């Protein structure tokens, strides 16, 4: 008797289907809509109630108040990930139906709004633990640390080798939202579906398709009605921003992203990143996943509206 399902209301119901859809400011509802989309993307059965909510909420605790990298962009990622999986769910294997939505949830714990770049400068005590991914390698850390808590181990009933397996999945697929690696990882899988060599078989290319997926749902914000685009837009500058003031209080220039005296310069930096970072991000996602198009066609949307403000027929 495990008759306890998870309900949305009915415009929920309808709309989390959707690649666009917003999770909206009821942050109390968030975990929730992150069980529902569990239990629908896995099974009912993949984890225990208790032990799943217990995890969630240390999860949401160890999110920090932050712009963008907290716990609302957690479980956007999280959703991203279940609308890709949803329109391609015979591609995918048991353990990675349990580990890749643990993964989006997990994959910023513990941002402080700082990049790896920052942090090298800083002479932070996490960039001498970890010299590349430097963030990266700190999310899965954090993700075991809440995984050994008591009545947190979701994975409980997996065999040690299966358990092994499933943490095998979750760190590559978060060390994978290294920006730093997805432009590596593009090229590769670009070359491996032109010369017909990718191969969902090899284990090798499985874990490349989950990393450009990865990046897919880390930079989904490109993907959503254009409102939400546009206001996401104010909290990833409003981090890159206090970036660049730490940069300046280092003594060092800021790239021009995160100088806050460059602000009328966003809409051609958001072009220079939709053609340079999104628009392939989502058309080799396309060419391996083709029911994940919508993304790309909201992608190309949003890059027209930059494109608009850029003429001065919207403002921004
Ligand atoms: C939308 N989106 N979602 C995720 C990221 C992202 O990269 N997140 C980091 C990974 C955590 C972005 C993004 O907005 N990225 C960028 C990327 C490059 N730029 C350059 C300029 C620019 C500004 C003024 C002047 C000149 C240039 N602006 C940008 C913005
Ligand atoms: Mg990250
Ligand atoms: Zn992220």
């Amino acid at each position: 008797q495990g008759l306890m399902q998870f309900t949305l209301p009915v415009r929920l119901c309808k709309e989390i289907e959707l690649f666009h859809f917003d999770i909206g400011p009821f942050e109390n509802m968030w975990p929730g809509i992150f069980v529902y989309m569990v239990h629908r993307s896995c099974g009912t059965s993949c984890f225990e109630l208790e032990k799943l909510c217990r995890f969630i909420m240390s999860v949401k605790k160890n999110y920090r108040r932050v712009p963008y990298h907290n716990w609302k962009h957690a479980v956007t990622v999280a959703h991203c990930m279940y609308a890709i999986l949803q329109n391609n769910h015979t591609l995918f294997t048991d353990l990675e139906r349990k580990g890749l939505l643990i993964a989006c949830l997990c994959h910023d714990l513990d941002h402080r709004g700082f990049s790896n770049s920052y942090l090298q400068k800083f002479d932070h005590p996490l960039a001498a633990l970890y010299s590349t991914s430097t963030m990266e390698q700190h999310h899965f850390s954090q993700t075991v640390s809440i995984l050994q808590l008591e009545g947190h181990n979701i994975f409980s009933t997996l065999s040690s080798s299966e358990y092994e397996q499933v943490l095998e999945i979750i760190r590559k697929a978060i060390i994978a939202t290294d920006l730093a690696l997805y432009f590596g990882n593009r090229k590769q899988l670009e070359e491996m579906y032109q010369t017909g060599s990718l191969n969902l078989n090899n284990q090798s290319h499985r874990d490349r398709v989950i990393g450009l997926m990865m990046t897919a749902c880390d930079l989904c914000s490109v993907t959503k009605l254009w409102p939400v685009t546009k206001l996401t837009a104010n909290d990833i500058y409003a981090e890159f921003w206090a970036e660049g003031d730490e940069m300046k209080k280092l003594g060092i220039q800021p790239i021009p992203m995160m100088d806050r005296d460059k602000k009328d310069e966003v809409p051609q930096g958001q072009l220079g990143f939709y053609n340079a970072v999104a628009i392939p991000c989502y058309t080799t996602l396309t060419q391996i996943l083709p029911p994940t198009e919508p993304l790309l066609k909201a992608c190309r949307d949003n890059l027209s509206q930059w494109e608009k403000v850029i003429r001065g027929e919207e403002t921004a």
